[PDB]
């Protein structure tokens, strides 16, 4: 059974309860839709000194099919330090990632190969089956929350919250995901799911290896009709195994989706017939570009 975990208060194993005032401002990081994320610097304490990421909501929760925000802890996910309230307000402090978007960093290359996006699919890979296991779904998979870390190893900058802005003006006109990185189902508002994720999945893959969206229209509506209805052609400078591993993921039916019965035959694809796992997940494995 789906349950939602409210998000209101969290510390880090080893250390203590946080507030607004023992965070400085430095300088705003980004924005998101839910918000800007903001430089800080702890003021006081253990972590005196430290830096990190900050968002600031209005509320957050967290739901979970069948402790949670320690076990959401991996090597390719963002490390939530510190949750809390005040004034109407949920202040989120995370880990502090210094090697901007993947794409950014893609695009400032002249070009790229197969490989490379082979190590950022694969690192992701194990995030969101991560995040599966733990009966989590990621809802919203977008290139925006696909950080590098110093070394130039991915970080997703969120593990599935249900989140909703503080300006009054932005949460009134929010609704779900982002159309473009839909599966068919969700967009035929049948829910979201782990099956769901890999289609988004599939569509950052295409993406990344061709510089353009699959599906995209003139407007909201169009965009739906082409995911549900429109032609899309196989790029033919894909190698094999790039092409049915795109084929397999592209099926507009769940579980009949590759990763549907888990992410061991995505492992297993032929794609990923280069890549040692364990290595992999030990960031032992060398970053194609450093930030
Ligand atoms: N921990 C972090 N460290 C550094 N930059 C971050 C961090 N989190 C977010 N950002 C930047 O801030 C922007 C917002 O990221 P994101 O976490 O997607 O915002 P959001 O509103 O929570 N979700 P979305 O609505 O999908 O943007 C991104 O473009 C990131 O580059
Ligand atoms: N962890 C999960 N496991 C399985 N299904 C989930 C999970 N989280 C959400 N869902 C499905 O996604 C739906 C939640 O979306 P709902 O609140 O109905 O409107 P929504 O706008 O699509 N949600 P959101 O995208 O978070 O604003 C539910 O109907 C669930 O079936
Ligand atoms: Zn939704």
């Amino acid at each position: 059974v789906v349950k939602e975990i409210p998000i209101t208060h969290h510390v880090k194993e080893g250390y203590e309860k946080a507030d607004p005032a023992q965070f400085e401002l430095l300088k705003v990081l980004g924005q998101g839709s839910f918000g800007k994320v903001f430089l800080v610097r702890k003021k006081t304490g253990p972590d005196a000194g430290q830096l990190y990421a900050m968002k600031v909501l209005k509320k957050a929760s967290l739901k979970v099919r069948d402790d949670i925000l320690v076990e959401v802890n991996h090597p390719f996910i963002v490390k939530l330090h510190y949750a809390f309230q005040t004034e109407g307000k949920l202040y989120l402090i995370l880990d502090f990632l210094r090697g901007g978007d993947v794409f950014t960093r893609l695009s400032k290359e002249v070009l790229f190969t197969e490989e490379d996006v082979k190590f950022y699919l694969a690192e992701l890979a194990l995030a969101l089956d991560h995040l599966h296991q733990l009966g989590i779904v990621y809802r919203d998979l977008k290139p925006e929350n696909i950080l590098l870390d110093e070394i130039g190893h991915i970080k997703l900058t969120d593990f599935g919250l249900s989140k909703e802005s503080v300006d009054q003006e932005k949460k009134a006109y929010s609704f779900c995901g982002t159309v473009e990185y839909m599966a068919p189902e969700v967009v035929n508002r049948r829910g979201h799911s782990q099956s769901a994720d890999w289609w988004s999945y599939g569509v950052l893959m295409f993406e990344m290896l061709t510089g353009t969206l699959p599906f995209q229209g003139k407007d909201r509506n169009e965009t739906m009709n082409m995911i549900l209805k429109a032609k899309l052609g196989m790029p033919q400078f894909l190698s094999a195994e790039a092409q049915s591993l795109l084929r397999m993921l592209f099926k507009r039916n769940p579980a009949n989706r590759l990763g549907s019965e888990g992410v061991e035959e995505i492992k297993r694809h032929l794609f990923f017939a280069n890549i040692d796992w364990d290595k992999l997940y030990k960031r032992e494995v060398q970053p194609p570009f450093k930030p």
